[PDB]
Order: structure tokens, then sequence, then C-alpha cells
């Protein structure tokens, strides 16, 4: 059966959720109280620690900084470090609401769609979801390849600096007994930093994915309904408010952790372009910062392209029914479906902590917003 | 009682509004005609006068200038000073509307809410009405405080200037006979002028707070009276329509203060970015700079929170009640929510002037020209 | 009697657009054919004709530039008088629209409204059309005064270039001959081509004044029927219409001249703010300089004050009738109401042919690109 | 007759479709499946491989740039020309749409409109179909004439470089042996990479002609059947939707098209204004760089013109029916046109690939930007 082989990818990224660290929650397939084992817990913990002194050396590596190169060499990777905590901070808070929306994707059963309607929708999910998935997977694994092996296979096959850029310490890391086992601590929490949000956006893709595919379905029921009593109609309406109220769960997290993304992001794009425009850089960190930026750019447009087709479903369940049909309707139809509509033309909109609307004319926006702060920061040398 | 707790906060809102030297109207606890009285009129007149004229001894101040320099230390404090001289003028015209503002936060008991929910809902609002006070309270005294007393410490204890930025007056004011007691009638003139707007966006706060919770308890009574003839859904539509005369009634005062404090908002935070990022300042005005900047952003930031929750309420609203009920109800209950949505489309929105609408994507696009003015003035040396 | 009074408010508005050379329609006081009449169509020629021949001389003397303080010098007079060429186009072209709006003002008797309501609108409406009329007749012939009889008073009282800016002429205009009698056709030409805007933009304000007397007539008229059958929502609904066909006629020529006037108005008032900063004026173009702007701005900032009110009367209307009684009424009251608001959501906007909708928003952009062009302009010096 | 006239310019869009080298489709007048024919085939592929590697050398004689004004030269005939390869794949893709979207056009025939109004909506139609027309092929034939057989003129009659701008090229192509014969291979190519856009957008401004006409005829016809049972308006919601469909359908193509071409057009725009403003030009390509602006402009602005005009006519169609009559009639009335008015409210927009929506107000927004980056481009000189 292709079903159970859905099951099968959502216990999968769930396992991910519980790989990278974040809060042990309570997945849909699992039935024994398994999430509350310390044994899990304490995982998380650790994880979150670590990762949480190493932003805060990276950190306040930034405030001690020796001229602007520098400075701009540290807020690229703090900033992506302190997107990794604000989502590690926001998945640890809402906890529960995680559970509701894995208990979502684990039953959606729409009712009153034609049967050969459900085959296409299940084929182009899981179509999508692996390209999603296995694209920022394999991304992530090449850059953090790149990053952190890199200068490792100059010096220690066989004069300081082995990282690409330092951070505050205790230890001196500078004498040869402390800067390869730092290397090595970099390495692996570079690992659990990058692990940690590419998943949450691997999670938020699939929700996108799954509220489009079900509002398809909702817009075809609602047809398959008309071509043709009241249960039919309760039931429609019950899957259209149970979509919004996912949405509505869906926002707050996201919010909070799109409006980190979002503006951190745009600092880390304009360092990253300056210091491929002029600094004269020793082609050993062209490889990375060259994928740096194409991962960027590939998640900043998944988001707004999966923001922008949720809303524009809405927008066209909203034209569904209206036909000729509805004109021959009894009062009933005319006024559930008038309420219907009405109720549909409020959009589903992800907003990133209600300080802007996540579409594709935002990406537009900050593209050039980029581009202006880049010839801003190109003429200032 | 916990009820009768909110009633002594509302007291002490219209205690300090007859404090800082307002005009004087009949608050709901008070039954005696004792606004009526000259012994609070002559308070209200001779703080305004002596505000009046301490603003325009300062404004004639900037534009007796010597340079750049002095022009934006002029320019900071004018700019609050006819701020707080807005803010007298507003609370003196419309004095009749705040009395039945003050009167729907005495009674605003909305009918058909559960009774589990009410009990919640207050101790939120005092928690968020204490927070909001408390915080704006103590960072103006710690302003004022540093601002004020902070050069007297160096000169009093035991050559020129004790204040901080000079202004136009008839007097020599150089003088040793004279500066002490300037820098007295600037202490007490400061006092009153920091403490006017400060008030009023305390209770603008108060207002916002009262609103968002009394949406919640609407949509909640939507739900019950829903689960469950003519008479709740009357009161309903009757609750709904005075939370939109309420918001109407504040959109004028408040659409005046509103434009003129965030045009010279923006003009104080970009003259205080200057002054702390190029000219070598003494030291002992970074402290209060420091804090000038946090005061500045944190009422901005309350107010523009508190006028996005109200809309957000309001388009929740506008969802309520779409349920499998609705569906199989009579012909009047599907024209009486279609009707409330309908109505609820329309957003509750405080708008300064009319210019601009105060959500929380403005304080963005504020803080965008905040940053390219700043980047200019910081390129004019 | 008051309402008489403003009969001949409205045929003073016909006699000053016959007196500055527009082409003669029917007014409704008069019944005798008399626009037909040659005597006042051979004027409206000969004064087109001349406005024209001096607009053309006027923007070839552009292009004839010697420098760049030239160039904006002649940018300044030149914007206007294409602003009052295309005013004479737009007014040659429609002229049997402006019968209809003229029709409009001389009979919109509202059926259904209080008697109480209607005295203290005609005062309102009186009050606010003197104001509007009297403020810009009295700048205008102000500015033309300084501007035209200032350079006069220096010389022929008793070398050359007599007025402000040169312009193209087939004459040499340089020697005493001709320049003296060239200055007294610059004044005539000067007093029709500053006449014509003005008085269009007296017509658009009276119209816009009326427009939001009539809409909260409207709104009162719907609260009365609805506090007391099918005859009163007719007439209600025979005038929400009527009152949309007239601003539907007013967006056309008004949007044409709209665009013209605001573009040029941008480029006037920036190369006003060049030549008021930077260049060693001879002080004698102080006083017309200064009035200039004053003028300017007044006219943009009542141009959109006038235009956000008609939406937000529009916006109001939406909100009449929704009560505790609209609920107790019969199905057809709660259809026709719906009906109405459904309606009465889409805004009624006058867009400058559909570039940009002229609200007061529309102000503060303007005025941030004003911002963004004097600062540039200032730096290239 | 009138209308088989209108039968002959389809037949003819049809043909310069065909012409340009797009992929054949089945015409609507076609009736022995003459699209399936190879030898319009082989014609089709022939021209795209020879469009796409003169694009491709093109494209990569940009990259092997030897300054700063050889790239801007390269850059524009690149974006012309990969605006000409996107046409030409997204034209590829969808054949099966272009079938039905010109079977849209060969029958469109409202039901219930008054007689006398087809008549002048043929004859306006016809006029405005034949005014973008020929406006569009005569300034292509001109810019193609300059631009190619200008340099042709000085050498040919009777020492390199006969084209204006060189690009990559496996052979030598400066010696006299194969200059010559690049250059007829460049004309031929330049044939048909300008004739594939432009009669992309001929068609565009056609189906956008028809469209608002299409939308004034239901308007009419809805006042036609308020005006005197159920199957009149079952037959306006049926050409309501098959409007909707039929815009639903254009949006697609027209997505991506639009998208690259307002991108690359603001990149030509700029680098054109740079090569016109600063570098001292040869005086034999002005007469080429003032064409392609003027072709430029009047493209976008006719696009952006075509596309506001069906927006504002659906919200025309929102206000229609709404009269007395509407409160006379019965239920039935009373809720179509509700249903007809909240489906209208949904405005008919078409946006290019979601990131921005092709008004009038994007053309000012995207005039503004040209006017930045024009005025950065200007000071790096
Ligand atoms: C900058 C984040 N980082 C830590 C240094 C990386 O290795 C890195 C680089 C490129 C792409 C990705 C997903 C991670
Ligand atoms: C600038 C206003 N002011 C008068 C000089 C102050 O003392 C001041 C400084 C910081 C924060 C607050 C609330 C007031
Ligand atoms: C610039 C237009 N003009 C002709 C030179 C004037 O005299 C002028 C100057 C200021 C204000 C007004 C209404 C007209
Ligand atoms: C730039 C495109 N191009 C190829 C060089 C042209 O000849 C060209 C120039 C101006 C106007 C038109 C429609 C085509």
């Amino acid at each position: 059966d292709d079903y159970i082989h859905l099951r099968k990818w959502i216990k999968r990224i769930g396992i991910i959720l519980r790989i990278s660290g974040h809060w042990p929650f309570r997945l849909p397939h699992e039935k024994r109280n398994q999430h509350k084992s310390k044994f899990r817990q304490v995982y998380s913990c650790l994880v979150i620690t670590l990762g949480f002194i190493t932003c805060s050396c990276y950190c306040i590596g930034l405030c001690l900084s020796e001229s602007i190169a520098q400075a701009l060499n540290n807020i690229t990777v703090t900033s992506y470090f302190l997107q990794s905590c604000v989502c590690y901070v926001s998945f640890i808070i809402n906890s529960r609401k995680l559970e509701t929306l894995f208990n979502y994707l684990f039953e959606n059963e729409v009712v009153g769609c034609p049967r050969g309607y459900k085959m296409s929708s299940i084929k182009t999910t899981l179509f999508r979801c692996k390209f999603v998935a296995f694209s920022l997977g394999i991304l992530s694994f090449f850059g953090w390849l790149m990053w952190t092996l890199l200068p490792l296979a100059v010096l220690v096959v066989d004069q300081t600096s082995l990282r690409f850029v330092e951070a505050w310490y205790p230890f001196d890391t500078t004498t040869s007994p402390m800067n390869e086992v730092i290397a090595i601590y970099e390495a692996v929490a570079m690992i659990f930093l990058i692990t940690a949000p590419m998943s949450s956006d691997i999670m938020f893709c699939v929700l996108m994915i799954f509220i489009v595919e079900h509002l398809k379905c909702l817009g075809m029921a609602i047809e398959c309904t008309l071509k043709g009593d009241a249960t039919s109609l309760c039931n429609i309406v019950d899957s259209h408010v149970k979509i919004y109220r996912t949405m509505e769960i869906v926002q707050s997290v996201y919010s909070s952790y799109f409006a980190t993304l979002f503006f951190t992001s745009c600092l880390a794009v304009c360092a990253l372009a300056y210091f491929l425009a002029a600094t004269s850089t020793s082609f050993t960190r062209v490889p990375g910062m060259v994928l740096y930026l194409m991962y960027i750019f590939l998640r900043i447009f998944l988001l707004c392209l999966l923001a922008t087709e949720v809303a524009e479903q809405g927008l066209n369940l909203c034209h569904a029914g209206y036909s000729s049909k509805l004109v021959l309707a009894s009062d009933h139809v005319r006024s559930t479906i008038q309420a219907i509509a009405t109720r549909a033309q409020i959009p589903l909109s992800i907003t990133g902590a209600r300080f802007f609307t996540v579409n594709l004319s935002f990406l537009a926006s900050m593209a050039g917003v980029m581009l202006t702060y880049f010839i801003v920061l190109l003429q200032v040398n």
C-alpha cells in the first residue's frame, strides 16, 4: 500500500526531530509512553546546553572583535547559531502543540472526495516531501563537510588557526595541545547546531504540503457534493475549520522562528556578498561561501513558496461551488455556501511575529533591501 | 474579591492623570461633583502654563543654535517636550470623551460567557496592567534621575553649565547667582513634562488590554450561545457595537498624539544614535543616552503591540461560530452570524492622524527609515 | 433662508469657472441657453490659446538652458504652467459631465433624515467651503503679487532682466523697447494661468465636502429608518447609488489632472528646496519662494484630506444599522442592510490616472520621496 | 458583416504565432488536423534551436567580458534574448491551454445583452486590436532595421566589427572571410528572436481586450435582466465563471513570462540610460538606443494598462444590479445577486510568478527603482 508508506515518512521526521536534540514529545505511532523516558531527555538537555554555550562563546567572540572583517566573519556564523538557539527555545516551550500537529498528519482523511483523486494526491505529496527533505539534507551535509573538514586536510594529515573564524574561549586554544580538540568540539557542535533548524524547516514544509493537499481535496469535495444532504455540508465545514485551527497552531512557533530567521539571514547574505566581492580571500573558503549562499536562498525560497501556496489554495476554495447548480439549490445550500465563501475570504497566512507576512512578494522586498545594503557595504570598503 | 482590586487600579490611573496636571474630568468613583473644584483646576492651569513656557524657551533655543551638535542636542529634548505639549492640548480639548472612556472601564460586564473564563481573564488583565505601568514608571524615574541629578553631584556638593543642554532665557543664566535656581526650575518642569505623556501611554495601554479581553470574552460567548434564543444574540451584537464605538472614541485623541509622537520619536532616536556613534562624548551622558534609547524603543514597541492585538482579536472574532452547528441552525442564526462576520471583517485600527496605521509592520518600516537616516547622518559627520 | 445662500455660492463658483477661461457649460441657475453664446466662447478660446503659447515658450525655454540653475528656475514655472494646460484640456474635453455635476450640487435633498441635522450640516458645509475658497484665493493673490510686481518696483518707478526667469521668444526682449511690454504680457498671462487650476481645486474641494455631508446624512437616515416600510429603503439605496455614480463621474477628469499635478508638484518642491538651501539667492525672491512652498503644501494637503474623508465616510456607512433592532427585523431588512453593507465595503477612492490612490498616506510617501531627492540634489551641488 | 472580420484577425494572430516558430497547436478555423504536420513542426524546432544557440553564445559572451561597458552592452541584448527563450519554453510546454484560449476567442457570445451594445463593442474591440498590433509591429520593424542594417551601410556598400556588440563564437569572426556571414546569421536570428515575444504580447493584449469587453457585456446583461426568470441568471453565472476559468488559464504562462520580462526589462532600461547619459557614444547608435527605450516603455505600459482594465471591470461588475428594483425582487434574486457580488469582490489579477501583481502602480514602483539604480550607475561612472 502507498498509504502506509506515508506512515513511514512521518515516523522518520519524528525520528530526525529527536536526533538533533529537540524536546521529546509523543509521536502518533508511539503508544508505550516512550517520550517520557529519561534516556531521551538527558540527550536533549545535553545537546541544548552544548549548543547554548557554543552560541554564547561565538556571540561574545563577536563583541571582542579586532576589525570590521573579523566582525562580519563572526556575524555570519553567529546569525546561524542564534537562529538555532531561537528554534531550540521555541520547540522547548510549545511541546504540547507539536503532538496535536503530528496527530493531524497521522489521520486527515477527508470525506466526500472522489476516490480517483486521492491516489494522485498521495503520489504528489510523497514526491514533493522527498524532494525538499533530500535537497536540504544533501546541501547541509556538503556545506558542513566543506566548512569543517577542508582546513583539517591541510595540516592534520601531516601553522595555527585550524578553524576558519575564532571565538572567545577561557582556554588559550592557539597552542598545539588545545587547538585540535577545540576543532573536534567545534565539529560536533557544528553538526548539532546545523541539524536543528534544517529539521524544523523540513517539518514546516511537510505541514504546508499537507495543508495544500487538504485544501484541494476540500474544493473537489465541495464540487462533488454540489454536483449531486446536510451531513456532507457539516463534514465539509468541520474539515474547513480544522484546517484553520491547524494553521492557527502553526502560526505561533514559526512566527518567532521566522522573525529571527529572516532578519539574521538577511545579515548573513549581506556579509557573505561583501566577503565574496571585495576582500582577496584565500580561495579555500570560496566553496564554503558559495554553498552557504545557495543554501540560504533555497531555504528562504522554499519557505516563501510553501507559505504562498496555502493562501492561494484558500482563495481558490473561495471560488468553489459557484456555478449554475447553486442558483437551482435550496435556501440551505445558498446560505451555507455563502458562509463558507465569506469565511474563506480571510487568508491563511503565516506571519513572522506579526511584523511581516511570509509571501513571495516579501522575498522580492527583502532581496531589494539586500541589494541596497550590499551596495552600501561595498562602497564603505 | 479580585474585581474590587481592579477598581483600585483604575482609580489610581485617574489619580495619576490628575497628578501630572491634565484637565480634571469626572471619574466613575467620584460622585460629589469633585472634578469641578477650582483647587484642582488652578493646578492643571499652572502646570500647563509652566510646561508651555518651558517648551517655548527650548523651542526658540533650538533656532538660536551655534552649530550642528547643539542643534541636535536641542532637537532631542524639544521633540519630547512638544510631544508633551501636544498631549496636553489633546487632553484639554476632548475632556468629555475621557469620562465615557473611564465609565467603560468601570463596568464592561459581558453576558453569556462561561464563568470559568472570567477569573483567568481578570488575572491576566491585572498582570499585564501592572507590568506595563511599573515598567514605564521605573524607566522614567531612572532616566529623569540620571539626566537631571548626575551633573549636580559634580559641582553642587562642593565651572558653569550645570545643565546638559542650554536654552533661550531672558536672564543671563551663566552667572552663579542664577544658574542654580535655573537648574531647580528645570528639574521640576522636567518632572511634569516627563510625567504627562508616560501617563497618557499608560492609559492607552490599559484601554487596549481591556478591549482585547472584551473581544476574547465576546468570541467565547458566541461559541457558548451557539453550543446551546434571540436575546442572547441581541446582547452579543450590542457588546460588539459598544466595542466599536469605544474604539472610535479612542481613535481621535490618540490619532493626533500618535502622529506627533512617532515623528518626533524618529527624530530623537536618529539624533541619539548620531551622538552615541561619532562625537567623543564626555561619558557622563552615556547612562542618560543609553536609557532614553531603551525608553523610546520600549514605549513604541508596547504601543504597536497593543494596537496589533486588538485587530488580531477582531479578525479572530470573524471566525467565531463557524462550525457544524451553524449548518443545522435556523435562518435567523445563519443570518445574524453572517451579519456579525461581515461587520467583524472591518478591522479595528488606531491610525495616527490618518497618515499611517499603528501596527507592528509600521515599526519595521520606521526602523528601516531610522537606519537609513542614521547612515546618512553618520556619513555627513 | 440659509439654503438660498448655498445657491449664491455655487453660482459664484460657476462664475469663477467662466472668469478664468474654461469652456462654458450650462449652469443650473441658467435657463436661457446662455452658455452657447459666442461672447463667452471667444473669451475661453482666446485665453486658452494665450496660455498655450505662453506655456510653449516657457517649455522650449527650458531645453535651451545655460546651466543647471537656469534649468531648475525654468522647471518650477513650467511645471505649474503645464499643470494649467492639462487642466484646460481636461475641462475642454468633458464638458457634459460638468453640467451633471453642477446639477448634483443644485439639488441633493436626502429624504428620511431628522430635520434637526440638516441645519448644522448646511452651516458646516458653508463654513468649510468659505474657508478653503478664501484661503487658496488669498494665498494665490499674494504669491502672484510678490512674484510679478516686486521686481517692477525696483526699476520701473524710476539694468535689464525685469522678470525673474527668462523664456524663449522670437523677439529680442532684452532691449528697453520690448522688455516692459513683455513684462506686462507675462503679468496678464500669469494671472490667467494661476487662476485656472486653483479654481479647479476649489470646485473639487466643494464636491468632496458635499459628498461627505451627503454620506453622513445617509448614515443618519439609515439609523432613523431602522429605529422605526419598503419605500424608505428604496430611497436610501437610490441615494447610495447616486453618490457612487457621482464619484465615478468625478474620477476621470481629476484622475488625469491629479497625475499631472502630483508629479510636477513634487518636481517643483524639490527644485524650490534646492534654491532655498544652497545657492546664494538675491533675497528679493525669498518672499516668493517661501509663499510658493506654502501654497503647494496647502493645496496638496487639502486635496488629500478631502479625498480621505470620503472613503472614511463610506466605511462609516458600512457600520450603519448594525444594532439590536437588526436582529429583530424581518428577512427583508436583514437582506437589504446586508446588501447595503457589502456594497459599502468597496471604498470610494479618487485615483490619479490609476497610478496611485489619493490618500493621506500617499502624502507621507511623496514627502519621503521629496526628502530623498532633496538630499541627493543638495549633495550634487 | 463585421463579425466575420473579427474571424480574419484572430486567424492572422494564429498565423503570426506560427511564423515566428512557436509550437503549432490546433487553431479554431483549422479542421483537417493540420497542426500535426511535420512540415510546420521542423520549422518550429529549427527556429527554436537556432534561437537557443544564439542566446547561449550571447550569454557566455557576457561572462567573457573585457570591462564594464562591454558587459552592459552584452547585458541589454542578452536580457531581450533570454526573454525570447523563456517565452519559447513557456509556449512549448503549455500547448493544450492555447487551443482552449483560441477557442474562447472564436465563440464568446453573451446571451441577454441588448442588441444595440454589441455593435459598438465589436467596433471598439477591432480598433484597439489594430492599434496595439500595428504599433508594436511598426516599432519592432524600425528598431530591427536601424540596429541591424545601419552599420552595414557604412562598409558593405564599398575596418572590422560590423555588428554593434560581439559575442562568443568558436570561429574567429574578425577576419573578412567570416564576419559578413556572421552578420547575415545574426540578422536572421535577430528577426526570429525579436518576432517571438512581440507576438506573445500581442496575443496577451488581444485576450485582455476581449475579457474587458466580455465583462462590460456581462454587467449590461445583469442590468437588463434585472430591469425586467431563472435561466437568465444561470446563463449570467455561467458566463461569469467561464471568464474566471479563462483568466486562471491565462495566469500561468504569462506568470513565468512576465517575471522574466519585467526583471530583464528593468536591467535593460538601466543599462540603456547609462549608455545614453555618460559614455561618449559614436552617434550611430543613438537612433537605436532611443527606439529601444520607447519600445520597452510602450510594451510595459500597454501590458500594465490592459492588466489593470480587467480588474477594474471586475470591480465594476461588483456594483451591478444594485438599485431600487433589487429591494423589490424575490428571495431568489436577492440571493443570487449577493452570490455574484461576493464572488466578484475577488479581483481577476495577473501575477508575475506570484512575486508581484501586474498593475499600473507596479509600473510606478518599478520606475522608481529604475531611477534609483540609474542614479547609482551614473555615480559609479
Ligand atoms: C554557516 C553554518 N555552518 C557552520 C559554520 C555551516 O557549516 C554551513 C555552511 C553552508 C551550508 C550549511 C547548511 C551549513
Ligand atoms: C529626554 C527626556 N528627558 C528630559 C531631559 C529625560 O529626562 C528622560 C530621559 C530618558 C528617559 C526618560 C523617560 C526621560
Ligand atoms: C509659480 C507660479 N507663479 C507664476 C510665476 C506664481 O506667481 C505663484 C507663486 C506662488 C503661489 C502661487 C499660487 C502662484
Ligand atoms: C534589443 C533587441 N534588438 C536586437 C539587437 C533590436 O534590434 C531591437 C531594438 C529596438 C526595438 C526592438 C523591438 C528591437
